[PDB]
Parts: structure tokens; C-alpha cells; sequence
């Protein structure tokens, strides 16, 4: 997520989706 936007690409998922990759 990038509205959420932890790396502002397409990865480290901290917020919202909680995927695998984080912070
Ligand atoms: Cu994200």
C-alpha cells in the first residue's frame, strides 16, 4: 500500500495488508 505509504512502492507492507514484508 502507498496511500499508506511506508516505501511508497510495492513491498515492505507495514499498514493495511500486514502481507509478509513490513517497515
Ligand atoms: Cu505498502
Amino acid at each position: 500500500d502507498a496511500e499508506f505509504r511506508h516505501d511508497s512502492g510495492y513491498e515492505v507492507h507495514h499498514q493495511k495488508l500486514v502481507f509478509f514484508a513490513e517497515d
